[PDB]
C-alpha cells in the first residue's frame, strides 16, 4: 500500500541495475579516475567507462556516439541547444518560433533570447494539445532559424508529429530542435532517419540518476552551435567541464535498459493507462486531456469539474501525483480550460514499478473521492441543477 | 602497491560515508522524489534532505544556506559568478580583472565576456605566483565591476590573499569573486569575515561525487547576477533545474566532514607533503613552483632541469600525477617558466588515503629515475659542461 507513486513524469526512482552500475564509478577501489587525465590508468579506465556509456545512449536512438554531448540535464540541454543554435545562426536571422505548451527549459530559454532581441512566435495549441502543422508552416519565414517543439508532453503525454515538422525545417534549412525528455526509452527514435537536427535527453525520466542529461547535435548534414558552457572547449568545444563519470555510466545502463525492455514496457504501461482511464471515463463529469490513442503510453490528464481543485489533492492523499499548478497549469490554460477546471486537473504519470492492483485501487479512491467532494461541494451542488 | 594515486587535485575519490548518503536516495525504496514536487510526500521528504546539505555546505563555509546556490559543478560555478555578474552590473561598467594563473572555466569565461562587448585585464602572477595587490590596485578604474582571483591554485597551489582583496574591492565597490574549489575543507573559510561576494566550490575535489558543486551568492551587502539557465526560475530564480537530490546529499555530506576533519587532515598532508619535498629538494636541478610555507598543504609542483619532460611521466608510471600539459602547462608559463622546464614538470596533489609509505616509494622512485634519465640525457651532457 503506501502512498502509490503515480508521479513518474515529476521524476522515476532509479533502476537497481542502474545504481548497482554507478557505484562502481566512486569510491578508491572503483573507478573514480578523471576521464580528462590522460597521462595515468585511472584517466584512462575512467574514460573508456564514458564512451561505453555515450555508446548506450547512441545506440537508444540510433545516434553517432560523436552526436552525443553530455549535460547536467535536459533543462541545460533544453538552454544549450536553443541558445545555441540561436547566436549561432542568428546572422541568417533572428526568428525562432515554438511552442506554448512547451517545457519551461524550452520557454523560460526563448524569453531570455527575446530580451536579447530574437523574435519568438509561441504557437497555441489545438484543444488535444497537438499543434496544427499548417499554422507552423504559414509561421515559417525566410529569417526563421529555429524551431522547437517537444515530442511528448510531459503534463498531457500528446505527441507531436516530430518527423514531420523535421521535413519542413529541413526542407527550408531551419534548425529543429526536439526536447525528447518524456519519449526517449518510451517512444521509438532513430535519428538515422528522422530530421531533427537538436534532441535534449535527460536520465531521472527513464530510471537513471538525477542530474544527467545529454544533447544530440547532429553530424550530418552538420549543425552547429555556441558553446553555453566555458573552461577547456570538452564534448568537442560544445560543454565544458568534468565528465561525470558515475552520472554519465549510470545513464547509460538505463539507456541500455531501455532499449531491450521498451517494447514489452510501453505495452505494459499502455494497458495500465486504459485500465485507469476505462475506471473512470463514466464518472459523471471528466475530461481527458491530450488524446487517449496516439498519446504517450504512461500519462493521464483528466479535469473533474464541478469540484475545488484545492481540495482535489488532499482527498488523493494515498496518492502521489500533480496537478500542474504552480497559479494553474499553463498547458492545459493553453489548450483552453477555465482556471477552475485547470486547477482540479490531475495528471497520473505511470512506471516500471506500477502495477494493476495500485490501478484499480486508485481507480476505486479516484471514484469515492470525487464523490465525496461533489456531494459537500457548494460548486457540485450548482451542477445538479 | 599499484599505481599510486597523487593526482587528488584532478579528482577525489568519494569517500565511504558520502557514498553509502548517497545511496540513500535513488532507487525505489528510498528517498527518489523530485524535491520540486510540492504535493505529496517523496517531494518533501527530498526537500528535506537537500535543506540538510545546503546547511552542511553554508556551515564549512561560515554562510547562509540560502546564499548556497547547487550548480553541476564549479565549472557552472565559475561561468555563473562571472557572466551572471557582468551581465548584471554592465551597466555600471564593463571592465573586469582576473589572473592568468586561473583555472580555464574563469579565464575562457572571460574570453566569452570578451566577444560580448567586456574588457577584461588578466594580471600576471610574481615569479612565485604570487599576485601583487599594488599592481591590482592600479588596474582598478571606475568602471570595474568585478575581480576574479582564486583562493588556491590548482596547478601550484599558491594561496592569495583573498580576504585583502576583498577589502580593496568592498571600498570600491567591485563585487569579488573568488573560486574556492582547492581551498575549501583544506582552507578555512569564513563568508561571515570574508569581504567576497561570489565564491565557487565543487564536490569531487573534497572526496564528494563529480557533477554537482555550489556558488556562493552574498545576501548582505545583497549581490546579485543573472541566471544562465533557465527554466523555472529554481534557486531563487538564479540556476534552473531539476535538483539532483543523492548529488546533492553526498556533497553535504562531504562538507560535513571536511568540516570535521579539516584540522587534523591538513596537518597531517602538510607532514606528507613537506616529507616529499625533503627527499628531493636536495636533487641537482630541481625547483619548486609555488611556495612551500604557505602554498596548499596538498599540492607539490616540481619543476626537473636539464631533463626531456618526454620520458619524465613515462619513467614514473608508478606513480599517477599530472605534468599540466595539453603545449605546456600556461599556469608555469605565467611564472616565467621556458617550455621545455614547463614540459619537464610534475605535479604531486596529496590526499586522504596518502601514507607515508608512499611518499617515501615516490621519493626513491624520483630520484632514482630523475638520475637515470639524466644518464642518458643528452640536455643533462650539455648541462654538465
Ligand atoms: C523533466 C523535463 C525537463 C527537465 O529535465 P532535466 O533533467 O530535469 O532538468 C525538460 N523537458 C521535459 C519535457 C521534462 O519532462
Ligand atoms: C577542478 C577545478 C574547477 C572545475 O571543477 P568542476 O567540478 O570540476 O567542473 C574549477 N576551478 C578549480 C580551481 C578546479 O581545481
Amino acid at each position: 500500500k503506501l502512498p502509490i507513486y503515480l508521479d513518474y513524469s515529476a521524476t522515476t526512482p532509479v533502476d537497481p541495475r542502474v545504481a548497482e552500475k554507478m557505484m562502481q564509478f566512486m569510491t578508491m577501489d572503483g573507478t573514480f579516475g578523471n576521464p580528462a587525465s590522460r597521462s595515468h590508468r585511472f584517466g584512462w579506465q575512467a574514460e573508456e567507462a564514458v564512451d561505453i556509456a555515450r555508446n548506450q545512449i547512441a545506440d537508444l536512438v540510433g545516434a553517432d556516439p560523436r552526436e552525443i554531448v553530455f549535460t547536467s540535464g535536459a533543462t541545460e540541454s533544453d538552454n544549450l541547444a536553443i541558445k545555441g543554435a540561436a547566436n549561432f545562426y542568428q546572422k541568417k536571422g533572428k526568428h525562432i518560433i515554438t511552442s506554448k505548451t512547451e517545457h519551461k527549459a524550452v520557454l523560460d530559454t526563448c524569453r531570455q533570447l527575446e530580451r536579447e532581441g530574437f523574435e519568438v512566435t509561441y504557437l497555441a495549441p489545438q484543444r488535444n494539445g497537438i499543434i496544427d502543422l499548417k499554422e507552423l508552416e504559414a509561421a515559417m519565414r525566410d529569417d526563421t532559424i529555429l524551431v522547437s517543439i517537444m515530442h511528448v508532453n510531459n503534463e498531457i503525454g500528446v505527441v507531436q508529429d516530430i518527423a514531420a515538422i523535421g521535413e519542413m525545417c529541413r526542407a527550408r534549412g531551419i534548425i529543429y530542435h526536439v526536447d525528447a525528455t518524456q519519449s526517449v526509452g518510451k517512444l521509438p527514435i532513430d535519428l538515422s532517419q528522422l530530421k531533427v537536427d537538436l534532441m535534449s535527453f535527460s536520465g531521472h525520466k527513464i530510471y537513471g540518476p538525477k542530474g544527467i542529461g545529454a544533447l544530440y547535435v547532429r553530424r550530418k548534414p552538420r549543425v552547429r552551435i555556441e558553446a553555453q558552457m566555458h573552461g577547456g572547449g570538452h564534448e568537442r568545444g560544445m560543454r565544458s567541464g568534468t565528465l561525470p563519470v558515475h552520472q554519465i555510466v549510470g545513464m547509460g545502463e538505463a539507456y541500455r535498459i531501455a532499449k531491450e525492455e521498451m517494447a514489452t514496457e510501453m505495452e505494459r504501461l499502455r494497458g495500465l493507462r486504459n485500465r485507469l482511464w476505462n475506471g473512470i471515463k463514466d464518472i459523471e463529469e471528466v475530461y481527458l486531456n491530450g488524446d487517449l490513442e496516439h498519446g504517450a503510453p504512461n500519462i493521464l490528464n483528466v479535469s473533474f469539474n464541478y469540484v475545488e481543485g484545492e481540495s482535489l489533492i488532499m482527498a488523493l492523499k494515498d496518492l502521489a501525483v500533480s496537478s500542474g499548478s504552480a497559479e494553474p497549469s499553463y498547458v492545459l490554460r493553453a489548450l483552453g480550460l477555465n482556471d477552475e477546471l485547470a486547477h482540479s486537473s490531475i495528471r497520473f504519470s505511470l512506471g516500471r514499478f506500477t502495477t494493476e492492483e495500485e490501478i484499480d485501487y486508485t481507480i476505486e479512491l479516484v471514484r469515492k473521492s470525487i464523490g465525496r467532494l461533489r456531494d459537500l461541494s457548494p460548486l457540485w451542488e450548482m451542477y445538479k441543477q
